[PDB]
């Protein structure tokens, strides 16, 4: 994946999480479409710095996908105070810029970790 503050078993977690690591599509999710190997939302793809050739696109490429997610973190991560390790950047990645605070996100980490290889992952 994309290089950045978040790391690759983090990425690959992540990813897993989402859809299994794989160009799925889209799907709605409470007022908003998420999409690709991320699940992104547009919002979430215009926060990252509108990477690709289009939001859907880029969701559907696991590099862009990834690098938006690094580029969600390194924007949002310290700011909101979440800690720098993958429990603080899926929480994001799952509940927005303040997402590490969120009650919510509680239940994405721990259900992230059952996937083989990714408990406690960093
Ligand atoms: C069950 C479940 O959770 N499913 C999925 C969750 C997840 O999608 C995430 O959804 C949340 C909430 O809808 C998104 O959070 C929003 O993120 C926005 C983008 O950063 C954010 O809007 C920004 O807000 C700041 C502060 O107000 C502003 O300064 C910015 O200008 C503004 N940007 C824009 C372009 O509008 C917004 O406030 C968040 N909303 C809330 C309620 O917090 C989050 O981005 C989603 N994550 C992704 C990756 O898309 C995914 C994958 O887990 O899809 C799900 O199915």
């Amino acid at each position: 994946f994309a290089g950045g503050t978040v790391s690759q078993r983090c990425l690959s977690c992540i990813c897993k999480m989402e859809s299994g690591c794989r160009n799925v599509g889209c799907k709605m999710d409470m007022g908003s479409l998420s999409c690709g190997y991320f699940q992104i939302k547009e919002a979430y793809w215009i926060d990252c710095g509108r990477p690709g050739s289009s939001w859907k696109s880029c969701a559907a490429s696991s590099y862009c996908a990834s690098l938006c997610v690094q580029n969600y973190m390194k924007r949002y991560a310290k700011w909101a105070g979440c800690p720098l390790r993958c429990e603080g950047f899926a929480r994001e990645h799952n509940g927005g810029p303040r997402g590490c605070k969120k009650g919510s996100t509680i239940g994405y980490w721990n259900r992230l970790q059952k996937i083989s290889g990714c408990h406690g992952v960093q």
